Order: structure tokens, then C-alpha cells, then sequence
């Protein structure tokens, strides 16, 4: 259990999430209840799912205070979010389920969201297409969202002290950016040609074959089949996997779809 314990990166957190009071906020962990405070203070309503049932007190003392906040006892990867009404999303996330709880709010879906990570992966998650740290979490999440580092936080902000630096995150989902054919099979794509990142996309997609339900001959005449399509598509797949930017695998994939389609 890692508490955020600095004022000044709740500051930081909140300022970021352009709050008001028409905001409905979800948060991840109640924690000490700090956050939860500044987003009760500025949001209309403020939801918090928190595990820990020893925690209550913190709960208790601010409903006191304050009555606009409701908690949810349980875990945040069970609880159903489409029974909830928030628009925005606020949380020093417990960094356990960073990736399962990233993806679950924007399937979600929200405005704005403004969560707390550990600072590599939060680099993995804003990273630029051709660079060391880009791979499937890069594109996973920027072909969903448009995504920035707010600040990098220290060790010293929480309690206990962490062994690494965490990140605050903010995400703005972009539904319109890159347009997506068919979520199972980009997703299916995406883990395919991010198991080979060095390879071309080419042979990728042949030595992962069987994460998209082909063998791998049939793979192979299916992309001397598809590069006859345009010239466009000749010079992707033969490109290296991660130098390919989001927009670029983005289109690669719909056309891919829809050619194994037609
Ligand atoms: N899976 C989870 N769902 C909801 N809250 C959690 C989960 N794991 C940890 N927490 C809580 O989140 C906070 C981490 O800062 C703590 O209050 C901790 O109890």
C-alpha cells in the first residue's frame, strides 16, 4: 500500500483535470483521503473504489465533512463501470493494475483522465514512434487517447517510500483520431506484430501467424496477396515493427481487416 502523501502532487494531479463542479470523478484508492478531499472540493460528486476496509475512518471522517463523495468497497478490476456516471478520471493508481485498469476506463470511456504511474511506465506509455521505450502500450493506448507526462514524481512523495519514481499521466481519449475497424482484431494484430518489434511487420505477422488464426504458409501468400494491393502497403510492411508510427499500424490494420474480409 503506497500512500501519496504530498499536498503538492495532489496539487499537481488536480489542476491538471481542469475540474469543475458539472465533473463527476472517479477515484482509484481511497488512500489517506487527501486526494479524495481536493476532489470533492471542486468536482460535483466523487466516487471512490478503495479494497481495504481498514480505511473506513478516512471514508467516515470526510463524508462529515463532505456529502458528495460515495465509496465503493471492492476491487477496482471487478467492480462494473458502466453502472457509474463520471466523466473524468482522477487516482494515484495502485501501479499492481496499471495496465488491466488503464484499458478498462477507456473501454469505459471518459473526458479526461489524470492517474499516477510508475515513471517507466508511464514512458513506455507516451513514448514516440522508433524510440526504445515505444512497443504495444504505446500504440495500445495513443491510438485510444492522447497522452502526456504532467511531472515526474519522487520516491519521497508517498508512503512508504517507493523504490522508483511514479509519473502523473494525463489521457484524452480521441474516439475520431485514428478510427478503428474491428477492436478483437487490432488488438489481436497489435499483440502479433509486438512479439517480434525488431522484425519487419511482414515477418512478424508470418512468426505470430497463429494470434490472428492462420497457419503459416497460408500467412505468407495472404502477404504476397496483400502487398499487391497498393504501394502504400508494400512499403509498411516491410518497414521494421516499432518504426511504424500509431497512425501508420492503425491503417495497416483496417486495411488488413478489411482485405481478409473481402
Ligand atoms: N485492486 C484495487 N482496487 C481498489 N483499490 C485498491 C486496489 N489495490 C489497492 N488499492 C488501494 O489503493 C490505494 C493505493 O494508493 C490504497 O488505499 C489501496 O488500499
Amino acid at each position: 500500500q503506497c500512500f501519496l502523501i504530498d499536498k503538492n502532487f495532489v496539487n499537481k494531479a488536480v489542476e491538471s483535470a481542469n475540474l469543475t463542479k458539472d465533473d463527476v470523478v472517479l477515484e482509484i484508492g481511497l488512500g489517506k483521503g487527501i486526494l479524495t478531499e481536493e476532489l470533492a472540493k471542486n468536482a460535483k460528486k466523487v466516487y471512490v473504489i478503495e479494497i481495504d476496509k481498514s480505511l473506513e475512518p478516512y471514508a467516515n471522517k470526510l463524508k462529515e465533512l463532505y456529502n458528495n463523495i460515495e465509496i465503493i468497497w471492492g476491487d477496482a478490476l471487478k467492480v462494473d463501470l458502466n453502472k457509474l456516471d463520471f466523466n473524468k478520471v482522477v487516482a494515484n493508481l495502485p501501479y499492481q493494475i496499471s495496465s488491466p485498469i488503464t484499458f478498462k476506463l477507456i473501454k469505459r470511456g471518459f473526458d479526461l483522465a489524470v492517474l499516477m504511474y510508475q515513471y517507466e511506465f508511464a514512458k513506455r506509455m507516451v513514448a514516440a514512434a522508433g524510440t526504445k521505450d515505444y512497443g504495444r502500450l504505446s500504440v495500445a493506448v495513443q491510438s485510444r487517447a492522447d497522452v502526456e507526462i504532467v511531472a515526474k514524481v519522487p520516491p519521497s512523495a508517498f508512503y512508504p517510500k517507493p523504490k522508483v519514481y511514479s509519473a502523473i499521466v494525463k489521457i484524452k481519449p480521441n474516439k475520431g483520431k485514428y478510427h478503428i475497424e474491428n477492436e478483437n482484431f487490432f488488438d489481436d494484430f497489435l499483440r502479433a506484430i509486438f512479439q517480434h518489434r525488431n522484425k519487419s511487420v511482414r515477418k512478424a505477422l508470418i512468426d505470430s501467424s497463429k494470434e490472428l488464426n492462420y497457419n503459416k504458409d497460408e500467412m505468407k501468400k495472404i502477404l504476397e496477396d496483400f502487398l499487391n494491393t497498393n504501394s502504400e502497403i508494400k512499403n509498411l510492411i516491410n518497414e521494421k515493427v516499432f518504426k511504424l508510427s500509431v497512425k501508420d499500424i492503425v491503417n495497416l490494420s483496417n486495411e488488413f481487416y478489411r482485405f481478409l474480409q473481402n
